[PDB]
């Protein structure tokens, strides 16, 4: 009966799982609406998409959707304090963020289920009447200047802009989305344009409530959610904006056939093949591009990427679809290149028409589709429960391409198999229709042409007509095979009834010194599916430098070799991770149950009987080599949590000592290592999903008899199974470790406060003054000094040993950096002295919200234990007991806490902090204290030596 609403959608298609209910809906304003019911959950969420992009941007100034984007959070004309949002999203267990594509804007939050209406209330003003304040303008414009700082040096960014910049100037897809200072505040001033004018036009011209999707998710009943939405969005206005669209290619006629060849910052090799191809988001239904994408992506028996990997030419390799906007896509096939696949491009992208040749001949295949269809149904079907933050954002996203009805089903399902459109895509992936660029450092000096925006160095070189022609009259090669039927499709998904001595814990099935077992039956979520995860301990994985980079090409090796086996099961959902550990290996097995334990015993027979090929080895090498190399690109605050992951351990390899070591690992000595590698072990492992305790022990005694008779494996000694232990700071030290970035011209800092041993008490001290001073931290460093785009703060764990860190990038001096810190921390301290028992009191249901909020999903339930287990505190129940403690905690706790342990003149003081300068940088308002003269840090093994290790804690 509501005039409010256009139409209301009750039937929306779900899957017979999801127990949430939905009801979507059309406002009058046309804003479309998808309503989410969920009693049971924790916190509360909603997400708006407005259909408007960077590529709306006007083209005078670059980046205003984006910076936009920034601004709506900083405040509106009914909530006018600048940090209202952020602060009432921190106070009630909310977080916030949004970001901007060509042609979206995303924004969403989610927060403590009781306090929806608030929040919402709040988040809905950024759609009518945002203040753009001028003050708030000149500040922010930093952050996102800070932002693209950030990228100049990334690899990823700079191909993605040089792409824009090969194609039509003219058109919109050529423009620089992100934005900076010079074209959001310097030439806006050269040219005279008031910004803020720009903002307010922008907004109030686009963000119109036609262009508008809204997903609302919370406790209340679908009705009570549908007088919510409607009150406060129905008054969002429509000034009924045509949708955008971009009928002519980016790339025309001038623009193909031509070759790129680009220098990288990271040294690495590339080879990036692009199609032109029309928009195929019509077709959604029968999906032409998936198709094609499945075949030339696959990765089994007679794909592309087994002939190219067999000529060892690439490692890896992605094809299929590739979003551009409305009108136009593109088709690709990416592959990372060999040293000797650098030589051969020419023939690389001959074997990639032959493949595609090879699909014209035998034309579309319909058990094909079907098979893909099949697949997506079950996945939906079986559809873990998400997390409603990332759902709502998801559909929001979405409800501005499928009827309201079809939302939840519209990106997992296949329907009709059209053979006429698959050829016609099909059609478009010719030698005439082709883009190729390269990347590698041997263009180094050889380019004669810059993109403006990052630097980037480039040649641009049209392709002969020779190897045009060379490439239409491929020829069919033999060893180019359709994919044979998916052998791991799962069948049996039935689930297993509850046993009577089942346990809402873990429990320790078996205690050997072989192994330890842990398991649980899935008592919650009732999805055919199992985790299986296993820690193997030995000594010799993380002996030396020259053994744990064996450790890695060992496991790395092994993947490359099960990879074609393993690609199907992937595809039918079910997949596992094999990674290298300081205890020696990791892996986990995920997925359908069903099949499971096929590919389990296949990788524990791959690992005991496994035979290098010596073709293979030389080649992950040579790639791994380059990784280590790489690390000198990364983004300085990494390089900063790096240092002080070395710094805080017993033991800790750096890249350099690897790199070094690894010039010494001969085929020889890899062979030799494994066997020793496996001779001894400790398995402890978690099983937990679909399975009995039966079927556990049957599991893990697989895994022990496997390894037994191919690999003679016997048990550790207890007394081998020591943790390493974290650095204990002396009272009152301040420890100063400083690097340079040579990468970057931005700094990095990471300081850490380190407190005590883990606890109970202790633990709580420190998570809830890190909830106190959350909000307040990025609001002051970031929001208010924009000090830079990354600004952190919070606990950090390692050994059993905690404290409180902070973490920065900026382009100031991180000495300066420190001051800020330490002029924040008292800024803090009076702040509490001040707030309020009620202010208080909300911290603590914000802190006991975050802690008690359910795992939505089985493998989210099991990583949660599996923290538990590897961590040796073994703490199943940890949640309940120190929420409880938690809430016994007073203000004047917390106050002595901090003078303590964390104040500037506090007795037990322990502060080390990591500088990593910029590339260019040279050696060295609220009141700073002054601070003592710090200790620096010469030598990582010296600094060590001289200070005692704290104890490893005690299981529970
Ligand atoms: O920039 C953006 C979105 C992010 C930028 C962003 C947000 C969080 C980050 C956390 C760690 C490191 C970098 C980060 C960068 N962004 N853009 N405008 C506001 C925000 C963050 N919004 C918040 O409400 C918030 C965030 C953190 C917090 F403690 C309290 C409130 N889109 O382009
Ligand atoms: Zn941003």
């Amino acid at each position: 009966n509501n005039p409010a609403i256009k139409r209301i959608g009750n039937h929306i298609t779900k899957s017979p799982e999801d127990k949430r209910e939905y009801r979507g809906l059309e406002l009058a304003n046309g804003i479309k609406v998808l309503l989410i019911s969920d009693p049971t959950t924790d916190k509360s969420s909603a997400a708006l998409d407005v259909h408007i992009g960077s590529l709306s941007d006007p083209p005078n100034i670059a980046g205003l959707s984006h910076f936009l984007e920034h601004m709506l959070f900083l405040g509106t004309k009914k909530y006018p304090k600048e940090n209202e949002y952020s602060q009432f999203l921190s106070e009630h267990a909310g977080s916030s963020n949004a970001f901007t594509s060509g042609e979206h804007t995303n924004y969403y939050f989610d927060v403590s289920h009781e306090h929806l209406e608030g929040a919402l209330d709040r988040f809905a003003q950024f759609f009518l009447s945002p203040l753009f304040d001028e003050s708030a303008k000149d500040r922010e414009v930093n952050a996102v200047d800070s932002e693209h700082e950030k990228n100049v040096m990334n690899d990823a960014w700079r191909l993605f802009q040089l792409e824009k910049a090969t194609g039509n100037p003219k058109h919109p897809f050529s423009k620089f989305g992100t934005g900076n200072k010079y074209t959001l505040e310097t030439r806006p001033n050269q040219e005279g344009i008031d910004v803020r004018q720009e903002l307010l036009k922008f907004h109030s011209a686009y963000y119109s409530s036609n262009l508008m999707a809204v997903v609302v998710l919370g406790r209340e009943s679908l009705d009570d959610l549908t007088n919510l939405v409607v009150k406060l969005f129905s008054e969002v206005e429509n000034k009924n904006v045509p949708l955008p669209e971009f009928p002519e290619h980016p790339f025309q006629e001038e623009h193909l056939k031509q070759l790129y060849k680009i220098v990288p910052i990271k040294d690495i090799r590339n080879l990036y093949v692009t199609f032109p191809i029309p928009d195929l988001q019509k077709y959604y239904k029968s999906n032409p591009g998936h198709y094609l994408g499945h075949l030339i992506g696959h990765e089994g028996p007679g794909s592309l990427l087994s002939e190219l990997k067999s000529k060892g030419w690439v490692n890896t390799l992605v094809g299929g679809q590739k979003e551009g906007a409305r009108g136009f896509m593109f088709f690709i096939i990416n592959v990372d290149l060999t040293e000797e696949g650098l030589l051969h491009v020419e023939d690389i992208i001959l074997h990639m028409f032959q493949y595609i040749q090879k699909l014209r001949a035998e034309g579309p295949q319909e058990w094909v589709f079907q098979e893909l269809k099949d697949l997506n149904a079950v996945a939906f079907r079986f559809k873990d429960k998400e997390r409603p933050r990332g759902y709502t954002s998801k559909i929001a996203g979405i409800l501005h391409y499928y009827p309201l009805e079809e939302v939840l089903t519209a990106e997992y399902l296949l329907e009709e198999f059209r053979p006429d459109l698959i050829e016609m895509v099909l059609d478009k992936l010719r030698p005439e229709n082709v883009r190729v660029a390269i990347v590698s450092k041997s263009f180094e000096g050889k380019t004669d042409r810059t993109e403006e925006w990052y630097g980037t160095q480039y040649k641009q070189e049209a392709i002969p007509d020779e190897v045009i022609k060379k490439w239409q009259n491929a020829d069919l090669n033999g060893k180019f095979k359709l994919p044979t039927k998916n052998e791991f499709i799962p069948t049996n998904f039935e689930i297993l009834p509850l046993e009577k001595e089942a346990t809402p814990y873990p429990a320790l099935i078996k205690d050997t010194a072989m192994s330890k077992l842990w398991f649980k039956q899935d008592d919650k979520f009732f999805l055919p599916k199992a985790n299986l995860n296993f820690e193997f301990f030995s000594p010799f994985a993380y002996v030396d430098p020259l053994h744990s980079n064996m450790a890695y090409l060992y496991l790395e090796l092994l993947k490359d070799s099960l990879n074609e086996y393993a690609y199907a099961a992937e595809l039918a959902g079910l997949s596992y991770d094999l990674q290298n550990t300081i205890y020696g290996m990791y892996l986990s097995v995920k997925g359908y149950n069903d099949k499971q334990p096929i590919l389990l015993k296949k990788i524990i027979e791959k690992m005991a009987t496994f035979e290098i090929d010596e073709k293979r080895f030389e080649i992950i090498k040579e790639a791994y080599m380059r990784s280590l190399n790489n690390f000198r690109a990364e983004q300085p605050h990494q390089h900063a949590m790096y240092y002080l992951r070395l710094l805080m351990t017993e033991v800790a390899w750096t890249k350099d000592e690897l790199k070094e070591a690894l010039d010494d690992v001969t085929l020889p000595r890899l062979k030799a290592f494994i066997p020793q590698l496996l001779s001894r072990l400790h398995i402890e492992a978690l099983l937990h999903g679909n399975i009995t305790k039966q079927a556990a022990l049957g599991i893990m005694q697989m895994v022990e008899d496997t390894l037994i008779e191919h690999a003679h494996t016997k048990p550790l000694l207890p007394s081998q199974l020591v943790r390493y232990r974290e650095v204990q700071l002396p009272d009152r030290g301040w420890f100063v470790y400083q690097q340079r970035n040579e990468v970057h011209n931005n700094s990095g800092i990471e300081i850490y406060y380190q407190t005590d041993m883990q606890s109970t008490s202790e633990n709580m001290f420190l998570e809830l003054f890190a909830q106190i001073i959350s909000e307040p931290a990025f609001n002051t460093l970031r929001t208010k000094e924009q000090l830079g785009y990354i600004v952190f703060s919070g606990p950090r764990r390692a050994n059993g040993i905690q404290g409180l860190r902070f973490i920065i990038q900026s382009e100031k001096p991180p000495h300066y950096l420190e001051s800020r810190v330490e002029a924040f921390l008292i800024t803090m301290e009076k702040s509490i002295e001040d707030m309020t028992e009620e202010a208080f009191q909300k911290h603590i249901q914000a802190l006991a919200i975050r802690r008690l909020d359910k795992p939505k999903k089985l493998s989210a339930e099991s990583a949660k234990y599996w923290g538990e287990i590897i961590s040796q505190q073994y703490n199943f129940d940890r949640d309940n007991t120190e929420v409880a403690y938690l809430k016994t905690l007073t203000k004047e706790d917390i106050i002595k806490f901090y003078k303590e342990m964390l104040a500037v003149d506090a007795p037990r003081r322990h502060k080390v902090s990591v500088h990593v300068l910029a590339r260019e940088m040279d050696s060295n308002l609220s009141q700073a204290p002054a601070l003592p003269q710090p200790e620096v840090i010469q030598n990582m093994t010296e600094f060590k030596r001289g200070l005692p290790l704290f104890p490893l804690v005690k299981p529970h």
